Formats: C-alpha cells, structure tokens, sequence
C-alpha cells in the first residue's frame, strides 16, 4: 500500500470520530481556537502557520467565528490588512469544553500505540516535513 | 505538539506540493481513479472503501469523471442504485499521466525515510487504525 494512502484512512476515522463528539467544532477550527488561547492577540498572518490553515481559509473561519461571538479581533492603525485575534468570554467557554473531547478521540488512536511508538511517530513525521 | 497535528501540517504540505504538480486532480480523485484501475467494473459502493471517499463524495465526483468522459459507469438491472464503474481511454491516459508525478510527490516526503522507517511508519499507521 501507499503510506499517504492509509494515511488518509487512518485520517478520516479520526475525523468521523471527531465529527460525532464535537459536532460544532471541526478538528481546523478546534486547532484556531487553541492557538489563540496559547498566545491572545496573535497576528492573523501569524495564524495561518500556528493552527495549520491558509489565508483564505482562516479569514472566512474567523468571520463565522466573530459573527457568533466566539472570536474578537482589533487592527493595526497604520494597516487594517494586519489583525489581532482574540478568544472571548463565550470562546473561552466553548474550547475549555471540547479540549478534553477532544483529547479522548487522540486517546483513540495514539492509547494503541505504547509510549515508545508515540515519540517515535513523532520522529517520522517531523521528518518527512519540510 | 500533538500527534494529530503535526500530521496535518505534514498533510498541508503533502496537498500543496500534489495541487502544483498535479492542478486538475486531487489525491482523492487520484485514489479514485486508481482503485477503478486496479478493479474494473467495481461496484460504486466498494469504491468507497477502496478509495477513501464517502457515498456522497464519491457520487459527486464521479459524476463530474462522467461528464468529462473519463468514467464510465453501468447499473444493476435489478436496483438502478448499484453502478459499476470503469475509467474510459481517455482516463486511462489521465491516471497514467498523473501516476509518475503523485510518486515523486511521495518519494520527497517518503524519500526522507529510510527503508526500515518507512516500513515502521505504516505498522504505526496501521496499528493506530479501527
């Protein structure tokens, strides 16, 4: 087989499992919301890269997620094109409620592999990337 | 870093290079398409699997394979719901354009591997796998 084949395949079980737990949060949308709450008021550009999205795809995320309440963002003076991502109050409540969701559904898949084969998958990955 | 995520990254980077080598056919559309090479006349249902798709995705795409004349598709008398499905000449000549330069695409992922970690590195995809 293909090792990107049976990757997509292990892929999708992880999102049909996270799809059925977290049916309002997707796995791009849950990581967004993490690396805000890891670092408030980051950069949308800067964004892009710590949640793993594209310029397009994050803008039309955040505005789905500020027209709802759960996201807040500032601009820069000198060039509205540069934004500042905050979690509110109500977004807080929403990513503090998924984390151990979604911990769970990892557990799924990582808690069959022992701790050795974990750091390891991790070395192999970070390999193959660029 | 979680597990999960650093897969994604490896993913987001695995479709940007495949969308610039390959700009009219996606890694699913190119699993599809290969999975009808590998079976012909399979049943559309099967191809789920054999694919990586879902019923609905893989109706969608087929028809647009369809209306480009590189699918060809047949109905079971007895339940119109079942088709079967083979790749046209024309799409024989699209999958076997396109199999040279999705490998390359691996090998500069897989090609960062050595043997024995690319042979570990599906035992832990497969491992961690419902």
């Amino acid at each position: 087989n293909k090792a990107f084949h049976q990757l997509r395949q292990l892929f999708q079980q992880h999102t049909a499992r996270w799809q059925h737990e977290l049916p309002d949060l997707t796995k791009p949308q849950y990581a967004v919301m993490r690396a805000i709450a890891d670092k408030p008021g980051i950069e949308q550009v800067a964004l892009i890269e710590a949640a793993v999205s594209t310029k397009a795809t994050l803008a039309e995320m955040l505005a789905r997620m500020e027209n709802r309440g759960l996201v807040r963002r500032e601009h820069d003076a000198a060039d509205k094109r540069r934004r500042f991502v905050w979690l509110t109050a109500e977004g807080e409540k929403v990513l503090a409620a998924a984390i151990p969701i979604g911990d769970s559904v990892d557990e799924e898949f990582l808690g069959r592999l022992s701790a050795e084969e974990q750091e390891l998958f991790m070395q192999l990955v970070r390999k193959m990337m660029n």
